[PDB]
């Protein structure tokens, strides 16, 4: 992988005031708004059957690196253009470091 990580520890707190709204990073775990974030690191997108999925994700096939993904985050009704993902876009850039962190190695 190219981008190499910030901390491991403070991504976990972005995560849980930003992304655990709506996902879950645990084994499985419940596709609760959005779907699981778990082994998503170099998994294709729409890797989660059964959960709401869309044809703009299938379509839009993405292989959840750390660029695709960090970019993703800032607009994902745009880089999916069929998403339920009605997140306010990760515009911090910062922050964002620190979470792919913790993201990258939680589903590791
Ligand atoms: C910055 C914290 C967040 C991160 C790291 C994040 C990450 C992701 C990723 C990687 C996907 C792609 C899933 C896949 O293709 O398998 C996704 C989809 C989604 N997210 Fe988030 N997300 C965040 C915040 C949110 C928030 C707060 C909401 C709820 C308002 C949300 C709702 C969704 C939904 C519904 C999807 C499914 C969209 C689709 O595949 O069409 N997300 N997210
Ligand atoms: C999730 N955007």
């Amino acid at each position: 992988t190219e981008f190499k990580a910030g901390s491991a520890k403070k991504g976990a707190t972005l995560f849980k005031t930003r992304c655990l709204q709506c996902h879950t990073v645990e084994k499985g775990g419940p596709h609760k708004v959005g779907p699981n974030l778990h082994g998503i690191f170099g998994r294709q997108s729409g890797q989660a059957e059964g959960y709401s999925y869309t044809d703009a994700n299938i379509k839009k096939n993405v292989l959840w690196d750390e660029n695709n993904m960090s970019e993703y985050l800032t607009n994902p009704k745009k880089y999916i253009p069929g998403t339920k993902a009605a997140f306010g876009g990760l515009k911090k850039e910062k922050d964002r470091n620190d979470l792919i962190t913790y993201l990258k190695k939680a589903s590791e």
